[PDB]
């Protein structure tokens, strides 16, 4: 049996190597929420939240977060609980705020389950075709590779179909296509696409053009929540999903939502969002669910500095990841007296 007795937050905040630009956000660094329950015996056990300061990407932030999870604990500490299933019944109340209840569940999954060290796929993701970015493609030797869309999009292609390795091609438009870019779209239908992440920002605009003659579509940022993807699926022409764990609620929530969505005849791949090494841990544990080899980022891509060194790291095509231990000299108390700064 087990019992939780305490629960610590903690802040990391690392640079981004390269300053994150997008419509939606800049971003200097990666502020994020840590979170430690330690049970009856004096275990701790970390998890990591996916919202982040402000609420440019989704309602929950890190502080909302905190808020709700210092309140699950007071709700829920010192309750025994013998089995996974039954941890989890605890956070059933938190349904209605996902971001919180994954982080809780990242912690408790630990507590009942033996980690496996394993690979997934490397999927290369590139903004442009810069020579730092055409040299590395072509030293890693990724099976699939993301490309931006962008006005030399096909001029692009055209370089990466000399590579000498074979790939899997995804297009990710971000949203901001229009109906000028029909043709465009078409053509790159014989470019052997796996999929276009969100090539509208109005998924309404896919109704005017022939369906079979763009590329398969992917939802990425549209995919919200369970039963919002399946509104979508059940409306407009997508056949595949990129699923953030966390925005289902977390690790448990995963499979279920997999059946779910495969049952509507669309794919799924696994993803995550500018996560630390504890979270990447487990998205990519996950990664093997999926339809098709899931959206892992690899060690060091984002942050000199990590919290869990060594998760991802690409070596022969593959991400190896290890057993997560947060180092927790990197961590630093959110808040009180022992939250310092300098
Ligand atoms: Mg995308």
């Amino acid at each position: 049996s087990l019992k939780l007795t305490a629960l610590h937050f903690y802040k990391y905040s690392e640079p981004f190597k390269s300053q994150i630009v997008t419509p939606k956000v800049t971003l200097t660094h990666r502020d994020c929420l840590f979170i430690e329950l330690i049970d009856d015996k004096g275990n701790a056990y970390f998890g990591e939240c996916n919202a982040f300061q402000t609420d440019w990407y989704d309602h929950e932030t890190i502080a909302s977060v905190k808020h709700v999870i210092e309140q699950w604990f007071e709700d829920n500490r010192n309750k025994s609980f013998e089995t996974y299933e039954a941890a989890l019944k605890l956070v059933d109340s938190l349904e209605n705020t996902p971001a919180a209840r994954a982080t809780i569940v990242m912690a408790l999954y630990q507590m009942f389950h033996v980690l496996p060290s394993f690979s997934v796929a490397y999927g290369a993701t590139a903004s442009g075709l810069s020579n730092k970015q055409l040299e590395s493609l072509k030293a890693t030797k990724p099976t699939r590779i993301k490309l931006k869309w962008t006005p030399q999009i096909m001029h692009q292609i055209r370089v990466l179909r000399e590579l000498d390795f074979h790939f899997q091609l995804v297009i990710d438009a971000n949203e901001s296509l229009d109906r000028q870019d029909f043709t465009q779209l078409q053509l790159l239908a014989r470019e052997q696409v796996l999929y276009i992440e969100e090539p509208f920002k109005d998924i309404s605009m896919l109704d005017e053009v022939a369906d079979g003659t763009i590329p398969p579509i992917a939802l990425d940022e549209k995919a919200t929540s369970l039963l919002d993807i399946i509104n979508l699926i059940e409306l407009y022409n997508v056949k595949v999903v990129v699923l953030k764990p966390f925005r289902l609620g977390g690790i448990d929530k995963v499979q279920t939502a997999i059946d779910t969505l495969k049952s509507h005849g669309a794919k799924v791949v696994i993803g995550g969002m500018y996560e630390y090494g504890l979270s990447r841990y487990f998205t990519a544990m996950l990664a093997r669910k999926g339809d098709y080899p899931g959206d892992v980022t690899p060690a060091g891509y984002y942050f000199e500095q990590d919290v869990v060194a060594h998760s991802g790291i690409l070596k022969e095509g593959r991400l190896e990841f290890r057993p997560p231990l947060v180092d927790i000299t990197q961590l630093q108390p959110y808040e009180g007296h022992h939250h310092h700064h300098h």
